[PDB]
């Protein structure tokens, strides 16, 4: 029985219910995330930027089965092409716009990775990826506006792979946190 989250806090409570069992209903989770209307005051605490690259800010640790974070993207900031370590990944825009470029898993052969597609994710939209769908890059292409996104990962994971667009070669990356619960974590 899915209800609209009134606030980020409400959203988080609802996520604990949704993940109360062993199986994830992806469409339900995506629906509730989308239904949350971004309110900058509610997440300002987590929206910590860095001048040179995008940041990952932990919001909620979940119930063992997921966690929830906020990512902050300066003008021109973006990610590698990457996977998500056999986890569900939900991405919702809270401010600005992000360009998401989808790539297929590379064949064993060293080849240029060619874009399957791209789309512009706009404020409040929720996108979903998992490894069975493919790989992606996410970028703030704006010259004038920062972007902020809300991400849900299930199960949680702290490692992933980055892919070189020229070759498809991957490298294992350990992902870090800029902050946890509003507290900067050097
Ligand atoms: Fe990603």
């Amino acid at each position: 029985e899915l209800l609209k989250p009134r606030t980020l806090a409400d959203l988080i409570r609802i996520l604990h219910e949704l993940f109360a069992g062993d199986e994830v209903n992806v469409e339900e989770v995506q629906a509730v995330l989308e239904a949350y209307e971004s309110n900058p005051a509610e997440w300002a605490l987590y929206a910590k930027f860095d001048q040179y690259r995008y940041t990952r800010n932990l919001v909620d640790q979940g119930n063992g089965k997921f966690n929830l974070m906020i990512l902050c993207w300066g003008e021109g900031h973006g990610s590698s092409i990457h996977d998500h370590t056999d986890s569900h990944c939900f991405l919702k825009l809270l401010q600005g716009n992000l360009k998401e470029t989808l790539f297929d898993w590379p064949d064993k052969k060293s080849n240029e990775m060619i874009k399957k597609s791209e789309r512009t994710l706009r404020e409040n939209q929720c996108a979903y990826i998992n490894d069975s769908i493919g790989l992606h890059r996410v970028e703030n292409v704006s010259h004038t506006e920062p972007a902020v996104s809300l991400h849900l990962f299930s199960p949680p994971f702290d490692t992933c792979h980055a892919f070189d667009q020229r070759t498809g070669h991957k490298n294992k990356v350990t992902m870090t946190f800029h902050s946890k619960f509003g507290i900067r974590t050097p």
